[PDB]
């Protein structure tokens, strides 16, 4: 048979590549059109073979793909840039998931920002953009999740019609929970509550809800994993981040509103400075919780630490 | 009957693009899909509702934006934005128009830009382009028009199908007249008309010859109104106009001719003396006459004004 | 019947194009929709108005076209120049070639780079790119030929399909051989090879193995021919090459490896020299030899000569 067929398959990446696909720092590279040969062989060693059927995943990721717009950041490579961080952190703790969490999370970064404009949620509320009247909350997020049943519900493209519809409800609320997680305003009263029930001890993770929370604070550090790749990386990929602000704060002046100096372009000088805060306010308590609770995440905060350090040679002007 | 559902219909933006659409100074914004939405709410509040019929104008205004061609200023956002700048004239001058002249002006904005491809008519001939052959004069402009035709030629575009032949044949003629008139070569001679017209007083808008003369004076004022809008639109909005000329520029160097320092890059610390120019030779002469012929119109002078001020300021170093 | 009446054709350019497309430094400018008919032109002149059969030809040529991408320098445009330079070379010895090197060279100047993504061989090889496993030497040439024979093996795309089978298989070979000839690491013995032969007087073109090595010296030369134009074109046109090379010294700083000053842009100031260097020991020497093969290639040499004086004058700050 065809599932048969496929369980005989071998899918394999260049030699680079399948070695240092496992490092948590792994850059998926400028090819474009390796991306999702790259996503198919997460999904295989992650999930397994035969949890979905090869021609309805690849039909699947490329209409995704469509649906990704041209912006500099919030694109396509950021998409499987976000799914590889997740892929890394669930080889790495690989006895804690379950099927449907593997399957759902990897799908859930590969869409968790389907169709982005480049634009925060900010920045539609004062333009009063449609989206802004329909969610009043992470506007973009729920967005994003809408995106991802649209492209579902397209003919050949249920990549879990092999489910019961039981399981298929479950992981469509894994997906829509991790996708809106990515609001990064909701994070910090994430981080808060898992650090306290950490240090208390409560945090259990056969508790649904302590779950779901943990799994928020993995699509946040997986959104957010540019600042655990190396220095060269990191720092090329700023760049593109603010190119977005900076036409954020551009719009932002359009409509008669100071913005302020993360999005302003006047600001440049002070990036390095702005970064420096961010990794004090966001990303190293970020990271700090997530290697807490799952101990072997560890690289992602030694690398961001290391980047931090860059920052601050930065700044010193050394 | 599909006039009557028509009929019965409401076309609503957000609310603060309904109060804010009003002004001169209004900015279309980044979201390339709400600038249709935004045309047709100016098409119905200012022509009516049963102007166009609905499936049809959607269906010319994706062609027409399909014809624009990614350059960075005479771009699809472009012709909405001078597309806008006509409606508030219309509104604010409502008693003049003609409805066919509504319709007319407002479709010939929308399309003056046809197929631009970031070059003036002087680098074409230099360059002895095959449209220079066949346009001796105003050489894109008889293009954009053209364009314009063959669009309404396609099956299922012809916006005016409900006119009568007379009817038709006459806001053609509307339309060919307001695109030419966007030749800025021709505008100093027809300002240059229009004002000793206007100080003798035999300045007339029951004589269609100086009717014509006044919507030509009206479309340079739409098609300059980059200068009209709030000092940070104008300013960002200059950018993108340098971009293309700059382009230019380096094409003519390329011809091996030295351009003028207009259209070259190397004479950029020079720009805001450029700008101080133009508004003294061109801008605000524009819409000083064209608040003469229409008192109404006066808030695109006072913007003029304001944004003269701050170039002032620019070359002081202030 | 259909060959008789495109014997009674002519196809013309606008005048200026036909007096100008005859000299080596000619630019064929930036209006993209132009270099498909400029290239025809160049073929019905060099090989007869009955070598392809039109249809065919556009169709094939279009294709070409679509397999370009958008690149800044190894695109559709670099392959039409290359086209020209080699359009003029054959021009300029017009009885030394027989009819299908005449076809076949234009064929493979406009394929030479198909498919480029803006990386080099060394790139490929150290990401461990799969074209670096198929293609062990020469990686992108060889696939730019793998390409070209795609695109003629589509359904009405074969412009070859007229020549009998012993002249199909020549003028593919004459093709492929072309086409890895402009891998550069090739040139430096064919050169030197060529040099030799030249001056012991052993070099006959009525051995195939020594046409073979001049044609592909002849390849170097069209596929270099950016430091062969006058000064204005040569100077914009390096901007183009170093944003290819600063994007792969940016990826191989990406990959953990520094890269050489050619592709750092941390070594911008350092330009002039490299350019320098790249003509004393790559440009001068190719050309030289070219002129000595081949005298009224003599032209081209000329305007590298002056473009190396320009580039001393940039060194000098003068
Ligand atoms: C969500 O915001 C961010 N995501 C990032 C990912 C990688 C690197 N930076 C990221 N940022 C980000 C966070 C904070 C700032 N802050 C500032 C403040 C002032 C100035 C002048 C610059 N940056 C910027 C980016
Ligand atoms: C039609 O030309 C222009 N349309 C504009 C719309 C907005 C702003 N500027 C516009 N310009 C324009 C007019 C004149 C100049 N002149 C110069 C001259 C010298 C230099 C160094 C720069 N600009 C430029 C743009
Ligand atoms: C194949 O390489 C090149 N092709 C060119 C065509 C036109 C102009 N330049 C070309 N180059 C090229 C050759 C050598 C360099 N070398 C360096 C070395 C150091 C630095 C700082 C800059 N350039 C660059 C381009
Ligand atoms: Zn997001
Ligand atoms: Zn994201
Ligand atoms: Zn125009
Ligand atoms: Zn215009
Ligand atoms: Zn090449
Ligand atoms: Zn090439």
């Amino acid at each position: 048979t065809s599932e048969e067929w496929q369980g005989l398959m071998q899918f394999t990446l260049p030699v680079r590549l399948c070695k240092e696909i496992e490092l948590f720092h792994f850059d998926i590279g400028p090819f474009e059109n390796m991306w999702p040969g790259i996503f198919v062989y997460m999904v295989h060693r992650s999930c397994g073979t035969s949890c979905f059927e090869l021609e309805k995943l690849c039909r699947f990721i490329m209409s995704v793909k469509k649906n990704y717009r041209r912006v500099p950041y919030h694109n396509w490579k950021h998409a499987v840039t976000v799914a590889h961080c997740m892929y890394a952190i669930l080889q790495n703790n690989h006895t804690l998931f379950t099927d449907l969490e593997r399957k759902g999370l990897l799908i859930a970064c590969l869409c968790h920002d389907l169709d982005h404009r480049g634009f925060s949620n900010s920045y539609l509320q004062k333009f009063d953009h449609p989206l802004a009247a329909l969610y009043s909350t992470s506007t973009m997020e729920q967005h994003h999740f809408s995106q991802t049943v649209s492209i579902l519900q397209l003919e050949g493209h249920n990549i879990f019609s092999t489910l019961s519809s039981s399981e298929y409800e479950q992981v469509l609320e894994i997906i829509r929970k991790a996708i809106i997680a990515t609001d990064l305003a909701l994070y910090f009263g994430n981080r808060k509550q898992l650090e306290e029930m950490y240090q208390t001890g409560s945090l259990n993770l056969n508790n649904q809800s302590h779950r779901d929370r943990v799994i928020g604070l993995m699509m946040t550090a997986c959104d957010l994993c540019s600042v655990t790749k190396l220095w060269p990386v990191t720092k090329l990929t700023a760049n593109d981040i603010y190119a977005e602000f900076w036409a954020e704060g551009d719009e932002m002046k359009k409509l008669g509103i100071q913005p302020i100096p993360m999005m302003d372009r006047d600001k440049k000088d002070e990036v390095p400075q702005g970064q420096l805060g961010f990794y004090n306010a966001v990303a190293i308590p970020c990271y700090t919780t997530l290697t807490q609770i799952l101990p072997p995440t560890e690289p992602l905060l030694k690398a961001c630490r290391d980047n931090l350090s860059q920052w601050e040679k930065v700044i010193r002007g050394e």
